[PDB]
């Protein structure tokens, strides 16, 4: 009842993007996904290149930087990315279409598609969304791009209702060559349908209490054996004198052997 | 069953960015927003110093320039808004919480919250959205901000339900200090229960057919007898060969005559 492994789906998969990802969880085994969400590119490359061999993605936020530039972030950042291996999710949450949602992903200061291989957006302003994004995409590089919808939202207050999550599934549907999953919390089916989702989930931890500032509540074997193939660790990897090289091995081995120990079920 | 006039609308008004919007559209006699999609600095500053003297408020996406800067494009356009009074609206769409939008909004490379009057967000991240960006401004600034909600989207495939609408515009109430109305196609009620929304609406022609590349639909009449407080006109306003200085006068009659028509209302 569980998934293929990473290694057959990223030989199955229509996305060049999600082989791709799939490939180097595979190859570096790691479905670890770092969130650094520090103020100066010092902090953010130093700490990359301490998670770079431990990692398979990295979600940023560059529009968090007090200090950000194409040449003094982002070339160093592309660097550190072909060096260790890993892709790069900048979570804009994009919730807008037309050209507008075309330029502030392909251009603007932080020229995102640039050099981004994966973004997310909301799914209440419709399929434009997941059009104009992927025609942004196919007009600045020749590199694969990829989407992830945000159908199910867990903050308090959300208007994100099952009808709502059914709709932007929907969305998601309208080409699985560009939309590559979601962060969810849970499996979002499809497999029926001949939809092979990636599942990437926040708020993971090896201390569910909450020891980690970067807002942990969930453990790593929980999510992994519900459908979540890959682990978004925020602050539990360097916050509070921990050894980013330390913690990111840690997530990285419970994460790929609750994955493995996935892989043994039957039901 | 009409609205009270712009003037005595600001006395009563419990938000002091939308008394100074319904000041500014009195004292000017303009429920003309202008939207200027332009890529470079110049040609907006250009465009803005015509349309100064008929706008009440200049709807921006600083994001789509090609070449921003605090002090190549905020620091003139401060000086712009100043000089003709009118207020500044960047139309980001916020769709997140926490202390990423809180930055999102005040700082990152455009520092939004230090020079926009007013911004936009969904309703879908929940009132967390509205408490979040209120602090972020109360941190950057001693001026008054505003926000509108988009509580009904008009995109094909929007995902912008009664329902959805209706848990937007609850979200709208959570304080009437900070959010100011909506970006909406018709009234939103809430006279009944104390609430003086401001109703900005796009997609404005004189010329319904589609004159204009700024995608208007509806005339200027239509909408303003409709309920619409605020008129966004985009292209109509300076695209092919049209004169700004002329079509910003030919619209700001246009919606304040439809204005004063309104006032003479009763049903």
């Amino acid at each position: 009842m569980h998934k293929a492994t990473y290694k057959e789906r990223a030989a199955t998969h229509p996305s060049p993007v999600a082989a791709k990802l799939f490939n180097i969880m595979h190859e570096k085994q790691t479905n670890l996904c770092a969130s650094l969400d520090v103020r100066t590119t010092k902090e953010l490359l130093e700490l990359v290149e301490a998670l770079g061999p431990k990692i398979c993605l990295l979600k940023t936020h560059v529009d968090i930087l007090t200090d950000f530039s194409m040449e003094g972030t982002v070339k160093p950042l592309k660097a550190l990315s072909a060096k260790y291996n890993f892709l790069l999710f900048e979570d804009r949450k994009f919730a807008d279409i037309g050209n507008t949602v075309k330029l502030q992903y392909s251009a603007g200061v932080y020229r995102i598609a640039e050099w981004a291989d994966i973004t997310n957006a909301h799914g209440v302003v419709g399929p434009g969304i997941v059009s104009g994004l992927k025609q942004a995409a196919e007009e600045v590089t020749k590199e694969p791009r990829g989407l992830l919808m945000l159908a199910e939202l867990s903050c308090k207050g959300s208007l994100s209702t099952g009808e709502y999550t059914k709709g932007t599934v929907d969305i998601a549907k309208s080409d699985k060559d560009f939309v590559i999953g979601f962060i969810a919390q849970r499996d979002m089916g499809g497999r029926d349908e001949g939809y092979d989702w990636l599942i990437m989930t926040p708020g993971v931890g090896l201390d569910d209490k909450g020891d980690a500032l970067g807002q942990q509540y969930r453990t790593v074997d929980d999510v992994v054996s519900t459908g979540s193939d890959i682990i978004i660790v925020g602050r539990g990897l360097f916050a509070k004198g921990r050894d980013a090289k330390v913690e990111g091995e840690r997530y990285r081995k419970a994460g790929w052997e609750a994955y493995l120990r996935r892989c043994g079920q039957q039901d």
